[PDB]
């Protein structure tokens, strides 16, 4: 075992080839599978991990009432292969969480996992399992993180936790993590921005979160930084805009665009100089449907203009949050770190007549080989036996 | 761990041992067992796993419903080990796909899964569960391909695909596939053959194929090609006629035999000189049966004299796909290739009042030892509880 | 890795302590648990496993129906660890087969399934999964083999089958097999004697079975043999009768005792110089009940008088089938061959008002320790949702 | 692998960040979950598992029926991953038991495992799942051991039994146990102590349990002893009673605290010096609750002032056993022996009106990092469909 470097370049993609499809809800209608929210992938250089915050309670099941809402001491973090529905015969406990990062550092697993009380959650981190650190709220307003990967480049870890409001300025800090233990972290500088759920990814030994802001910007607020937690940020110029909900696509900003600024979904983008690969869903006012547009000047330009777009799940169907995931050249033989990402197909409260609610998953990852647009929606038959 | 050699020739056999049977619908009545259609077996150096298109959905839950249907999104290929029911709690997650084909080289796994449109498919390739290539539809018209395993040969995997009608003329391709990167292919120059649904193996460090001809042949296409993929092409002679439907038996062909011979079934045969062994169903008109027939001039002539018929499947019993697989000296320590197959009971639509369609697999090994003739059904009480 | 030795004797032993229990009817009540008979235990040198012929159906289903019958083409040869449910999501596949063995050489198992029809069935031998040999019936009336564990000395494993009537003299053959090769065999000459399901251990490189006479014989039958099958046979002596059904305790002989000996039950005793241990079961007529005695000069005498009794099922409990299986000095660290048992509890048909009949286990290792006596039965209330 | 030394002190801790919460009494109203109770943790140099005692029945299923049952030969010592829900499709058979340790000595397994009737029983020893030794009750009456982990210092591992009264003066050994054998055992000289299901844990090469008077006591017995067994013994001083049931706070005793004093639950502590961590119950006559709390002189002094409390389950939860577990060194890489603890939570019979009573459970570890109370509880909605 060795560290992964994370000093090469994110590879260069052209399209997204479909990697996974777990089906989960469609199968917990008869079988054993979790309700679950907030999946995410993430990998080691020698498989691939789906994780997942449980509501303690399988589909179809009484116990699955209720589970609209975020945050109960049942919920647990867990993992298990990517693709497998996620069931209490196939998963592994990771810790007690309603809200959740991990990643491999080439040798063993991290995981954090927050539980506790809304006004003052802790943060508990395992490596291979094992309590190494805790961080508690130093807002007393439900700290949260990712809901995916966590990054890392030569031995360290890198995450992000907002502590605060969700409807205004919060507070936002950068951990790096050694072996599980918080070696340093800084508090952001960034007034009149807001970040949470950060999709984060390494690429030339420096980290690039993508966020969500709750607050007011219906483009994407990033944070860059090196190992030192120098960062710099900013919002994603493109007039493509990347939050649920949105306005339809004209002029951009490089700051917050308040318009439909309010409310969010946890997305993700890759950066690629001035460019980017933009996920979004495909509605503008709910999370329906996903697709993925490649902007070449995106990053930094503030037009509407766009060169690729490639379905991946239709306007009709059910989507909900997304995350990237990297694979490393330690695990793939590249010479690049692949970029990959996932989508939350969200099933049940509040759009549909259930009890409950839960999700399923599909994950693509990026080539230069030919793809093709589609949809790969959730499928299940709503409402359930238990619904009625 | 080493590459297979592929380079002995086929073991010759007098009968066929059987070496596995999962009863998947009997045990899916109450167990949790996927809806599948199209298993396979292939082996590695170590052990023999079955290879299956799930419908995303388990059986006597509603979600099999209208699982008659051959492509959807929801289709995944999984594999779990031999003679295991193929369930959400033992399946190895491999790729998303409505058509499929893997095999291992010696060293890793080779999964190949298509999905996407019928008028844009996307061939997935994997190894070790990495993606490494993409092959998309050439003629917009459900790219396909084997449904049984891949054939490898000093480290090099090959396979066939089709794309175009399948009641006419299509389109057939031969890929030459190195660590999940395909590094040659090469359109077959075939006016008035049709091949899909390839059952191909080694045999000499070549490989030969037998397809099924669904436009105009009651009689199998065969394709064998060498390492650099230049080939040749012709249909078994015999006239015990191998496809299904087909006419009783009589004096065959050395090309496409018409009587009965639009439409088919996935289907194989093992060539030793001039003989050739034929698994086929026991019904000319339906699914239905199973039996081997070894005819000793069979491959090159045209007469309807065998000397060997071995029961598989009882006539008034279902039967349905039926494919090769070996197992090299690398897994069994003999001097050459050993033959086996298996065969895909098929339960269920059209031919069942049934609101699904599954399929339980049984699967034989050659041997010169002594052997016996038997019916070994799928052997489930249709209709389940879900259509009632 | 390295073959077991099988030369050190059998480890003295003063009771039996309880090692297993799986407790499979009760939790099939809601689980997902194989309708099984016949089931054994055997050990490799690194863990023990329980084998069983599965009837491809699972408790509580509809395809567990008329399960009282004995062969079919849905039954199949399965393992799990010890003292877990045989369930599809624990279990690994082994065999068709509705007659079986299993034991490890010390390097990979050697497996032994017969199927096909009575008039001509066929053993399939596998050693490390991979078809080695076959052989087929030579009396064409139900080739049958041990239902327990084969024996193992030196690379060497040997088991015995009987073809022919269960109610006459039948023909019995003893085999050696090597890496799954029948390397020599040999047919018995036993006239007036009658041999099945035989429960063979190995002691001091030699082989000592234990068996059942249907035919005429209340006490056991017993055959030894040495690694060359030079054979010596005989009954056991003992006026405690061995067998189920029999008379009460009196004056044994030396040969089959025809008082109540047609009919029986598959059973076991380990030979401990004139001495014997005897496990059996309470009641004379039925299998219920089960105990082992000590009688220290039962093998080659003939009176009633025994030294030790230890309960082990209650008289008005089902047993079923018992079966000796060892750990040899390559597993215990020990310096002789541990004498082990289980013990069959039978469910439902013929005693009980089931559609069904299947059985749980109990197993038990002999020790030099303080022990006790109890009953430990299978526990399920019948019937079951599905009889009603 | 090596042998845990067992020689560093106990890490000094601050507070207690939560482990692992398995929800499985929320999972078995549909997945196949089985009824247990007296669960508790134990971890090797490579993993933590939950060792528990099955009652051979599912939740929800009719054989969950009279669990409150204690000892009956259905019970069965079974081990899954920690967090994991015990189903019979995650869990390794252990022993066949009513009452059970397990611990590992850096090199195997060791469990216990006591079944046999009430005036006979037999405690079966194994050491990498092989029977190693046994001992039988020596005074008639119900022999009966910790329900948590036993002890390992440099090889050696240790563990207290108790067989006589449950209401009155009993008899208390204490056993060294090398590799499954015990190697010696010692009758306590404690005449007017009782003590059982004790809690023990080495610090510094030397082995302290904290238990259960059932007798007449309301603070906590403790025995304390070196690897030759010459041991000490006391009773916890604090006027914070460790018992379940107990009186208000007040001042303590340094011997039986006779206020309450009769029946109890099996509990822990943990012993800094003059100092003490005391789990216990929030109610004093219910198991309802449960807390955390440091008296720094609570070992030997008498007051009822503490310093730190931390809430673990809200006092209108349920809760029940709980108990002591390490992870050595040799699994943490810390310099000292981390003190954990788990609580099963326990529902059903006899405070609820269900046919049967089955635990959850949580646990948690010690850390100098930041903590917070809050309410971890089962969350299981009863009654369960079978009880209606
Ligand atoms: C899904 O979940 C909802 C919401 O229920 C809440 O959360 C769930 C998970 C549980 O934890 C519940 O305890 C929570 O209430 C369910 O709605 C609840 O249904 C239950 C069952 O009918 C209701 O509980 C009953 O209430 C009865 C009415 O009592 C009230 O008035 C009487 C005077 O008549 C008075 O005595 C009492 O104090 C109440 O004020 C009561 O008689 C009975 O014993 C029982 O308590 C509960 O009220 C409902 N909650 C809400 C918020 O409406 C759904 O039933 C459930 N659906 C499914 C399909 O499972
Ligand atoms: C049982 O068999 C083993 C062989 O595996 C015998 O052990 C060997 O004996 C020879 C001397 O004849 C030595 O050269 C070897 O070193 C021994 N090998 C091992 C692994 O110990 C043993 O003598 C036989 N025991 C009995 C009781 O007959
Ligand atoms: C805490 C505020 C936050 C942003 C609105 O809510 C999140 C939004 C969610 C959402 O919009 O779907 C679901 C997340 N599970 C939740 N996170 C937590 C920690 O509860
Ligand atoms: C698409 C043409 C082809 C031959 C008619 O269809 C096959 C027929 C099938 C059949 O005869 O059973 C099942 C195959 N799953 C299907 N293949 C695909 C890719 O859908
Ligand atoms: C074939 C004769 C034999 C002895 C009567 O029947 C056995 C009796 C049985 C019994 O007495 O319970 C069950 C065995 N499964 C069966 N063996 C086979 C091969 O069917
Ligand atoms: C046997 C006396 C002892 C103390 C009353 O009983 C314990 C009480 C129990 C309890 O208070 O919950 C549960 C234990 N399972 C039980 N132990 C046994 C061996 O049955
Ligand atoms: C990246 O790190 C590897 C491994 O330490 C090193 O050998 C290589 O020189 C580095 N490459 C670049 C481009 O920095
Ligand atoms: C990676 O980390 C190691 C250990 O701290 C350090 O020695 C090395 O200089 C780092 N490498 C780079 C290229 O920064
Ligand atoms: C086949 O290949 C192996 C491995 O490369 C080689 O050693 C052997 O000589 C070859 N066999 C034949 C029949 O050519
Ligand atoms: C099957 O599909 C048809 C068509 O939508 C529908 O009418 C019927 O209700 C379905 N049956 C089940 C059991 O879902
Ligand atoms: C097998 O492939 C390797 C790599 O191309 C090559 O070195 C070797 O010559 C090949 N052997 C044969 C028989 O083609
Ligand atoms: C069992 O099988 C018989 C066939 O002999 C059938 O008549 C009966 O209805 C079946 N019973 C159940 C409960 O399915
Ligand atoms: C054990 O088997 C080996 C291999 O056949 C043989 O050489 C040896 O003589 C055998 N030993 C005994 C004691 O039979
Ligand atoms: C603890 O045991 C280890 C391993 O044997 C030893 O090296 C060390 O000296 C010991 N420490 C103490 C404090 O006794
Ligand atoms: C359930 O358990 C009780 C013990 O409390 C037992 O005596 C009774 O017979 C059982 N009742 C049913 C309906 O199974
Ligand atoms: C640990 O055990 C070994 C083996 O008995 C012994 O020789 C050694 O001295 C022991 N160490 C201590 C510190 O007791
Ligand atoms: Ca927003
Ligand atoms: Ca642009
Ligand atoms: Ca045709
Ligand atoms: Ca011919
Ligand atoms: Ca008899
Ligand atoms: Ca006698
Ligand atoms: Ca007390
Ligand atoms: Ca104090």
């Amino acid at each position: 075992s060795v560290k992964l470097a994370g000093n090469s370049s994110l590879c260069p993609v052209s399209g997204w080839a479909i990697y996974s499809k777990d089906n989960s809800v469609r199968i917990g209608s008869k079988g054993d599978v979790f309700v679950i929210r907030e999946p995410f992938i993430s990998c080691s250089p020698l498989e691939c991990r789906t994780f997942f915050l449980t509501q303690g309670a399988l589909l179809n099941d009484k116990h699955s009432n209720g589970t609209i809402k975020d945050r109960s001491p049942y919920r647990t973090l867990m993992s298990c292969p990517i693709g497998e529905v996620p069931s209490p015969y196939n998963s592994r406990f990771e810790s007690v969480a309603w809200s959740a990062s991990a990643c491999h550092d080439g040798i063993n697993w991290l995981t954090i996992g927050i539980s506790g009380p809304d006004n003052g959650a802790v943060a508990v981190l395992k490596y291979n399992g094992i309590i190494t650190d805790t961080i508690k709220s130093w807002r007393n307003n439900i700290l949260r993180t990712q809901e995916s990967e966590c990054a890392c480049v030569n031995g360290s870890c890198f995450t992000v936790m907002t502590d605060g409001p969700s409807n205004g300025q919060a507070s936002y800090k950068i951990f790096r993590i050694e072996k599980g233990k918080i070696v340093k972290s800084v508090e952001m500088n960034a007034p009149n921005y807001y970040y949470e759920e950060c999709s984060c990814y390494p690429d030339s030994s420096e980290i690039t979160c993508v966020c969500r802001d709750n607050w007011h910007g219906s483009n994407r607020p990033w944070v860059s930084f090196n190992q030192n937690l120098e960062y710099q940020i900013g919002y994603i110029c493109s007039g493509i805009f990347g939050d649920n909900p949105r306005p339809n696509d004209k002029t951009g900003s490089c700051g917050p665009v308040s318009s439909n600024g309010a409310n969010g979904v946890k997305g993700f983008s890759f950066k690629y100089g001035n460019g980017v690969w933009i996920g979004r869903t495909k509605s503008i006012s709910s999370r329906n449907g996903f697709e993925m547009i490649w902007d070449p000047n995106g990053w930094t330009g503030t037009d509407n203009n766009f060169s690729i777009k490639q379905d991946i799940v239709g306007i009709n169907e059910w989507s909900g949050y997304s995350g990237s995931f990297v694979q490393h050249p330690e695990l793939t033989g590249l010479d690049c770190i692949r970029p990959c990402f996932w989508v939350e197909l969200i099933r049940g409260r509040p759009k549909e007549n259930t009890i409950w609610t839960s999700g399923s998953s599909i994950s693509f990852c990026g080539v230069n080989s030919d793809t093709v647009g589609w949809s790969w929606p959730d499928g299940a038959e709503l409402p359930f036996t238990i619904d009625k």
